[PDB]
């Protein structure tokens, strides 16, 4: 994994799932003059911390895409663009949630993935008419499909 | 003044101006059993006190007038409006400045003026077209004339 995925392109979440699938724990032994183990270093407990918090993170985020689904399919924006909405829906939430993965900054997390899906289905719409020379529908009103909050939606 | 200006028609700045003409200071003399004075509140420096409080009130009454009159021109609004827009600006800003007379509430004083132009001048526009039936544009766009404060704008 390290030779073909450099630091420059690795998401900070993909291998953290894969690191569970590669880690033995305290069933792994160092040799020396005499073989030995290290329990401040390797336990069956660091996994128990990790298979607790990452597992409920995997739990608590897949109900969010379940909640993020219908908004895309109700705000009249899913109609045009790609061949199908669902593969663009799951792609745009992956890179928007593999980076930020803690339960206190969801408002930044899901608000990222919304305006992720806003700017590309309209990027599709401009080439399908050939640029902004022959577009007539007003485009600064699509920005209101994100709900109005005071602390965010001003600027 | 007190026989034709009820409490429902008495404004807190046109009142103060109309008492300085009948204010005496220490020149007002009281009659008891003996012709006698009372130096404390019947006092001549009090007349100079409020008049020192009243000039510096009016000094911002000219510069917010000059400040607003350059904004109303460039905003392309004199297309609409009454045939005398300067006095229409006068009758709108005064109706705020006679109400709020404290200094550091200028943002309340400017906003009450700047909304009540573009909220009134549109009502002239509908008297020609018949209502909202025969409209030809999006009337929602007319807060572009309003300055952007990053806290105050969106709500």
């Amino acid at each position: 994994y390290a030779m073909d995925y450099p630091w420059k392109a690795s998401l900070p979440r993909i291998e953290t799932r894969l690191y569970l699938d590669q880690y033995g724990g305290s069933g792994d032994v160092w040799i020396g003059k005499v073989l030995h183990r290290m329990t401040l270093f390797c336990n069956d407990l660091y996994l128990k911390a990790a298979k607790a918090d990452f597992s409920n993170f995997q739990k608590e985020c897949r109900v969010e895409l379940n909640g993020l689904r219908r908004w895309y399919l109700r705000s009249n924006l899913e109609k045009f663009g790609g061949t199908d909405p669902q593969t663009t829906l799951m792609t745009s939430y992956f890179l928007a949630s593999a980076n930020i993965f803690e339960a206190n900054r969801a408002a930044e997390r899901l608000g990222w993935a919304r305006v992720a899906l806003l700017a590309d289905a309209v990027s599709s719409h401009f080439r399908r008419i050939g640029g902004p020379k022959n577009s007539t529908s007003n485009l600064e009103e699509l920005i209101s499909l994100v709900p109005f909050d005071d602390a965010y939606s001003g600027s």
